[PDB]
């Protein structure tokens, strides 16, 4: 993990991108609060935040006693993937349109690179 | 300006800006560090950093006891529009990369994003 930003926003990304991937399919369970701190050598107060963000955006919900889950609601995550690409694309394009570069020099760029 | 990154390079992006949009025009005068302080409200010294940085890189030079200039070399400032386009395309790649979206999604996406 980078540094400079909270550690905390990290992990919500890095959750994210598990579930965006499929490497979590809904419904699936995720790790312990203290199965993920170990994994990634985070403090387990810091995973604790995460997942409560995870939770109060619906993404995940807590089983007392038994751990969280994903959301079985397969549009939510959808909604995820689209709101995560939506942001990240709209803020290139605005970097890119900042430089005064077109779409289709914008397209001409992420053709070009690998 | 993000207070979270240094202010100097943030300062040496804008003044890129300008001039890969062409506000400033190749070998066009430069505001003075005081002026260019003054208009963006930051500490001369970093506007002084920030110079120093683009006259070790070649987008500007001094004319002692006349002022600061832009390069009027016109392939130096196509290759400063072309290095900063492409650290922001292969940053972008990566980041949907890691999302399992593949190059033509990823090209899908550019395409149907509203501009806001």
């Amino acid at each position: 993990f980078d540094d400079s930003k909270p550690i905390y926003k990290q992990i919500v990304h890095y959750i994210h991108t598990e579930i965006v991937t499929g490497t979590y399919e809904a419904g699936d369970k995720l790790l312990s609060v203290r199965e993920l701190a170990t994994k990634l050598e985070v403090n387990p107060t810091t995973i604790q935040r995460a997942y409560a963000e995870l939770e109060e955006t619906e993404i995940i919900y807590t089983v007392r006693g038994t751990g969280k889950y994903l959301t079985e609601d397969k549009r939510r995550i959808e909604q995820l993937e689209n709101d995560i690409a939506k942001q990240l694309t709209e803020n290139f394009i605005s970097e890119m349109s900042k430089l005064g570069i077109n779409k289709e020099k914008i397209i001409a760029w992420v053709k070009k690179v690998e």
